[PDB]
């Protein structure tokens, strides 16, 4: 569905421009790279990836699925 809409909640930690180094100190999500973003989201979706707050991430990400994840990464890749 619309990546921007799906990411609306995420914007809370990542910042409006997805550049706020989210809580732990996320690498600015803004333009991380769609492939990157998606590979990592899939990773958290299934649980085969980590980070400072990988758990929070996984829990959030769980809401989506491959299509929604692709859209989210596509959005985050432009931000
Ligand atoms: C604050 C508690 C966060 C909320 C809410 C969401 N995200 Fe996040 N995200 C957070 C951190 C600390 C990081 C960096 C990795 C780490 O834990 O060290 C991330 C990362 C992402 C990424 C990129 C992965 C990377 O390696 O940087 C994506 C694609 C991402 N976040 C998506 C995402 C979604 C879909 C959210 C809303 C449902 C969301 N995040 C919320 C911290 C936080």
């Amino acid at each position: 569905a619309d990546g921007a809409a799906l990411y609306k909640s995420c914007i809370g930690c990542h910042g409006a421009d997805g550049s706020k180094a989210a809580m732990g100190s996320a690498k600015p999500v803004k333009g991380q790279g769609a492939e990157e973003l998606y590979k990592k989201m899939k990773g958290y979706a299934d649980g085969s990836y980590g980070g400072e707050r990988k758990a929070m991430m996984t829990n959030a990400v769980k809401k989506y699925s491959d299509e929604e994840l692709k859209a989210l990464a596509d959005y985050m890749s432009k931000l």
